[PDB]
């Protein structure tokens, strides 16, 4: 069993991915090979992508994509990547094609889970509660059945960039325009006041286990909630996790505001260093670090 | 401007995508290339994709993907591949990653419109008509709130393969088994009977255009225009359909009408595009010509 990790990316979470690489680099159970995508789409390949790591940030690239990488080699890949050519089932397409089982989420549960109005529309479907909120597609002007303050976001981008709160119609115009810098589409949902964010891990292929559930705020590991409303985080994590099909992993968000939850999204790839959320969570669940590791890589082989 | 054609593919429809790529070279207004992926998954370029076409299909290939193809080459790639690694998103993947143009879906309308139980779950939710249904997955027992007669079928795959009609619920278990052949996941929904199969194109991204309503009938075939009395209503739920799923490019929409009710069935991001296929003939119809449609799309690629 020998093992590609990808890290870096074009995504602006590019230095945190190299962090979750140094992270996983220490502790996978299994011969692993580091490959890094520079900011510049390049690639880095072994010494070079070390050598990258180190400085924890890769400005330029040595080959292009596609790279003169030896893909027989390795049983398995995992793409750490974040956001954008990294959550959004590119890179998984392209493994798809290569014939290589690799980790987390496929190209379509990727897709899906990345875009913040379809993900929507398939858990309210589904009956997983959602902040209330519409779809705005540039060209055509917004038609917003509820009243401000809403938040303002691309549908399919992600790092808060083009992100804002609008608290009146007026401002309304200048923050799409801005979502729209980064996407042809974005959402606009209300505005929850006073909110808390909760945050649960889930493991498997489709129908996953839930982690303790976590809480940002510092990361309150465990969340201090009701019984009643702890055992709702994960039951919600794991039905919207079976209904769009996710597989390996995802950090499921939520918002909770007077009393009540709201999905806001799955990361199919979260940050991994053996301080972030996901891993912590599994470590608080009886799931040691190397072990979770394990558990992805088998779980890519079936 | 350079154009490169994709066609034939690893699923079942290989030699179909040759076709219909036979037929989109023979008027496409543009310098064009053809690549051809043969049903050993290895690619074949210059000539041989050329004279691969000619045999109408290429078993094996030479070039292992991915291709020693020169990319920069091209400003527009027409991927014109059916099914798994064809409309799922997979292909779309890989362009996005070369920084090349492309041809109709994106990665996510592409691999939501292939899977039937998500689409329908997207349109049902934005208020477009679609028929009861329920998703089953393997592994865990089939509970349908309603009454047979029902279809079940695969939930991602091609040509109506795995599908079967149940009028006894204790025939459901050899149904989804026969399905759960071609994917991991199925849909049982209510049948409709009797049922009529309308088609309608649609050109354009994320806001298009509907060709006429035509209406297809298999012998012991589409009719142009379609006996209806509709037209209207199928267009607006196709292209309200076609707006929400963020479809770029191109889509046929299949409906279904039954007691004067009319049932969005599925998206094809990717129709056959033969001269005499269902799309180009829509559009024909339309006023939009073979030569004409084809450039737009490629044009469609760069906005
Ligand atoms: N509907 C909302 N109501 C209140 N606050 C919100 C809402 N949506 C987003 N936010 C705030 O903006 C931040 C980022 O939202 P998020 O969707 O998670 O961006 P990203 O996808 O990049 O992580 C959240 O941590 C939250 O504080
Ligand atoms: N709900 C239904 N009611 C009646 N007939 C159906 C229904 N679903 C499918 N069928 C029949 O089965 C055939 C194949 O189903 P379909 O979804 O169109 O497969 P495909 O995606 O290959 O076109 C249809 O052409 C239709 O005649």
């Amino acid at each position: 069993m020998r093992v590609l990790l990808i890290a870096g990316g074009v995504s602006p979470e590019h230095e945190v991915s190299l962090l979750s690489a140094e992270g996983v680099l220490r502790h996978i159970p299994f011969p692993t090979d580091l490959a890094v995508i520079a900011q510049d789409g390049r690639w880095l390949l072994g010494e070079k992508a070390l050598t990258a790591l180190e400085a924890k940030a890769a400005p330029e690239g040595e080959h292009p994509f596609p790279p003169p990488l030896s893909w027989e080699r390795y049983d398995v890949v995992f793409p750490l990547l974040h956001g954008r050519f990294g959550e959004d089932g590119t890179v998984q397409g392209f493994l798809e094609l290569l014939g290589k089982p690799y980790v987390g989420a496929g190209v379509a549960a990727s897709a899906l889970c990345m875009d913040k109005d379809l993900s929507k529309r398939v858990l309210a479907q589904a009956g997983v509660p959602v902040v209330p909120w519409v779809a705005v597609r540039k060209g055509e002007p917004p038609v917003v059945p509820f009243d401000p303050p809403f938040f303002v976001k691309p549908a399919n981008t992600g790092s808060s960039v083009g992100i804002s709160r609008v608290e009146r119609f007026q401002d309304l115009e200048a923050a799409l325009a801005l979502a729209f810098r980064y996407d042809e589409k974005a959402v606009v949902e209300k505005a929850l006041s006073p909110v808390r964010e909760l945050e649960v891990g889930v493991l498997g292929n489709v129908f996953g286990e839930a982690s303790p559930v976590g809480e940002v705020r510092e990361l309150l590991i465990p969340a201090p909630l009701d019984p009643g409303t702890q055992e709702t985080v994960q039951e919600l994590a794991l039905k919207a996790y079976k209904v769009l099909g996710v597989r390996g992993m995802a950090r499921v968000d939520f918002f909770l505001a007077e009393g009540e939850l709201y999905l806001n999204e799955l990361n199919t790839i979260p940050g991994f260093t053996p301080t972030s959320m996901y891993p912590r969570l599994f470590e608080a669940g009886g799931v040691a670090y190397p072990e979770l590791l394990r558990r992805l890589v088998e779980l890519a082989l079936t």
